[PDB]
């Protein structure tokens, strides 16, 4: 139940980048344990910005539980630095994340995969909700690729745990996924599980668009207003009326008039389950 390992930072080599954002830098790297003499390849994901003691309580907090996953669809934390910045210690992900998956594989992704992923994500978030885990993260770039049967959700120590009695988080200032976010944390700065929610409503966007920008053109100053006004992303080429009614109820105004993310295993699972049904894909079957 307690697993998570504090390792220190000198323990690790890194060896190139993998990648990196504004919110922090990828390294493929060396675990050499001390007192070993052992070289063991992991992922590292440093955060760009140094943190607050708040900052390191919660990404710790977060960090034991994620040290502990179950689920087939969700990446365990394998260890943390807390050094001077922090660094998340992950097993490495060679296939790499979905949403350059689908952007050079565009034209052999069929509707049976593409509703498989759905409802794999969704399990991963159902997940992490159960154990009070709001992910705050949630996009195509940050569900990776195990093989193309079975993808995972990932963290970058954006997570927070939510107290027994607590419903919200109330976030602080600083860089945000601005276009993956619900209204209210754009407005408020305050998270939920349904606003996760509407973050898998614009993931599985991005999917079914085989790998799309969200709201591609618009600045991201905009988003708020035009939100406001009503507008959403729009419907996918594939997508039936069924599954894009769903996308659109992920980005409703009423966060409690979005789908549960048990729910969106149910209805992403029949539609797994017939797929030829609800997305329309030219030479579909033929992949």
């Amino acid at each position: 139940q307690a697993l998570l390992r504090i390792l220190k930072e000198t323990e690790f080599k890194k060896i190139k980048v993998l990648g990196s954002g504004a919110f922090g830098t990828v390294y493929k790297g060396l675990w050499i344990p001390e007192g070993e003499k052992v070289k063991i390849p992991v992922a590292i994901k440093e955060l760009r910005e140094a943190t607050s003691p708040k900052a390191n309580k919660e990404i710790l907090d977060e960090a034991y539980v994620m040290a502990s996953v179950d689920n087939p669809h969700v990446c365990r934390l394998l260890g943390i630095c807390l050094t001077s910045t922090v660094q998340l210690i992950m097993q490495l992900m060679p296939f790499g994340c979905l949403l350059d998956y689908v952007r050079e594989h565009k034209d052999n992704i069929g509707s049976q995969y593409l509703l498989n992923w759905c409802v794999q994500i969704a399990k991963g978030m159902n997940y992490l909700e159960d154990r009070r885990l709001v992910h705050r993260d949630l996009a195509a770039r940050n569900v990776l690729v195990k093989t193309p049967q079975h993808v995972k959700i990932t963290d970058f120590g954006r997570a927070k745990l939510l107290g027994a009695e607590e419903k919200e988080y109330h976030a602080e200032g600083g860089k945000v996924p601005i276009k993956w976010m619900a209204l209210e944390s754009i407005l408020h700065r305050i998270y939920t599980h349904q606003s996760d929610v509407w973050s898998y409503g614009v993931t599985v966007w991005e999917l079914m668009t085989f790998g799309s920008k969200p709201y591609d053109g618009i600045p991201a100053s905009e988003i708020s207003s035009i939100l406001e006004k009503g507008e959403r992303l729009p419907q996918p080429p594939i997508c039936t009326i069924d599954v894009y009614m769903i996308m659109r109820k992920c980005w409703m105004i009423d966060a409690d008039s979005r789908p549960k993310f048990r729910e969106l295993i149910i209805e992403f699972s029949k539609m797994a389950r017939d797929p030829q049904r609800y997305l329309v894909i030219q030479g579909d079957e033929r992949m």
